């Protein structure tokens, strides 16, 4: 009949979890350490205080977009609200491009106006908790879902952020002639910050480009679909994705041609299904004749 | 044999044109009325003449983008390149949301900062051409391909952002008493830009998210396809698209048992490309056993 029907449905659930869960962490800690500052020193952590508030942003982000892979297939999105995830995702990680960027501009501004100055033993303790606090949201988003591998990546990245301060700081209070070592400390981290997003982005990009997923192989498919008794060739296979785990498949083969077709095409699904999990096949179980000369259009993927 | 060959080749060819033109005439402009800047007052046209200079950049982004999408596909990106197009239009629009968001935040420190003055009458001939500049730059995006049209709203945007100075500066000289209505101006057209920039990404958002293309409908592809005779079923019918032109198609279909197939199906592929021009199609071809009370799986999209 070529549809199935716990191991899909419950994880959906469990991220639900690992980012409310982070979400009301963040909360907590902004929550604290902001009206700790109210009463003490007014400028003392609301900077500080405003990262928090970005990753609590994020984490509520990319549970909405969670809330909408939930989603069910509709008629105008036939497939259904599965990239949502994707989408939500990569709209987070260009936030954070944009926020560090913002922040190297304020840093190269520090750097053009040296009048200023800042007690360096109090701007300490008020780094360490922004680190502990960043080491517990990060070591709650360990890696997965597309969700929460973008608050991962997005908290790991404030994480570099978090001590580019304090690594600042001691450098600042040991000796404080330097006074210029905090930008370029900022410059720094915020490219190890950039490099990471670096790699999600290609990943996701590669998702979004109707790629074959990393999880699988273009070349090994065809092995494997070749590897089955009644096919003669199998031309235009085309793999996608959608977000994650959700891997299609499409493809044109050409069996023999007095052969009962529908086996073929049942055990290809068989031998598919096998090897790894889908979320569609639609094979065609083309015929013998072929315009091969012409089918340069399916010849192959050069590559 | 299922693949069908200047009508399409063409339009990558004419975008091309319409890109690097508009981007060449951009770049004369800005050159011009920079230059125009050093030999006279030096902190004159440099605010007008930056935004300039992210049109360019965002003229040429978009050129990249299709020089992208020329490419072949590969082994890695089966579909070919394509969706690059849209990938580039949706990172130029987000960064017209964040050069929108900067513009009203300078334009709120304006505001609190109320000390500042500007000569209200050299202001406008400024201004004129910025707005002339920008007629022009729009008139020759005049939708499209995705590239063009991303590269249009950018264009356009920036039309409400010229005047919204102008129409501001009029104000100032015929009645300096004022001084405060340049920023509800960049308010109100901030939010113009913002409309227009709503329009495209929820279309290209529906795009990136597997929808069927709004030049469809599903409902009508299932009436078309049912239309033919041998069929007597069709489930699982999901159609998204590439760019903008490139409509995939992949349905089940359930036919007369002792009927035979690859004609049906032939049938269904000249009614489909009669009605539609297409990219790809992979009909399954299934047979009249189904599970019907098991098929929610692919029963119909709810809507
Ligand atoms: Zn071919
Ligand atoms: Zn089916
Ligand atoms: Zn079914």
């Amino acid at each position: 009949h070529c549809h199935s029907g716990e191991k899909g449905a419950n994880e959906y659930a469990y991220a639900k979890w690992k980012l409310c869960s982070a979400s009301a962490i963040c909360f907590i800690f902004m929550i604290a350490e902001v009206v700790g500052g109210h009463i003490a020193g007014s400028l003392a952590v609301v900077t500080d205080a405003a990262h928090l508030l970005i990753n609590l942003t994020s984490f509520l982000l990319s549970l909405f977009s969670l809330w909408l892979s939930s989603k069910p297939p509709s008629k105008r999105l036939t497939f259904g609200w599965h990239r949502a995830e994707i989408l939500g995702a990569l709209l987070s990680i260009l936030c954070i491009w944009v926020v560090t960027g913002v922040l190297v501009y304020l840093a190269c501004e520090r750097l053009l106006y040296p009048d200023y100055q800042i007690q360096a033993t109090v701007m300490i303790i008020v780094s360490s908790c922004a680190v502990a606090a960043n080491i517990v949201l990060t070591v709650v988003l360990h890696q997965a879902n597309a969700s929460v591998r973008a608050a991962f990546v997005h908290a790991l990245g404030n994480l570099f952020q978090s001590i580019s301060v304090l690594i600042s700081a001691l450098i600042i209070y040991f000796k404080p002639e330097y006074k210029i070592a905090d930008p370029i400390c900022t410059f720094i981290f915020s490219i190890l910050v950039l490099a990471s997003t670096i790699t999600i982005l290609k990943d996701f990009s590669i998702l979004l480009m109707e790629g074959v997923p990393k999880s699988l192989n273009y070349s090994g498919v065809k092995e494997l679909i070749l590897a089955v008794d009644g096919v003669l060739s199998v031309h235009s296979l085309h793999i996608w994705s959608l977000t994650m785990n959700q891997v299609i498949l499409s493809a044109h083969v050409a069996t023999a041609a007095s052969r009962d077709s529908q086996v073929v095409r049942r055990e290809i699904a068989k031998a598919l299904s096998k090897s790894f999990t889908m979320h569609s096949l639609t094979i065609q179980m083309e015929s013998p004749v072929d315009q091969d000369p012409d089918c340069l259009f399916c010849e192959d993927p050069c590559d």
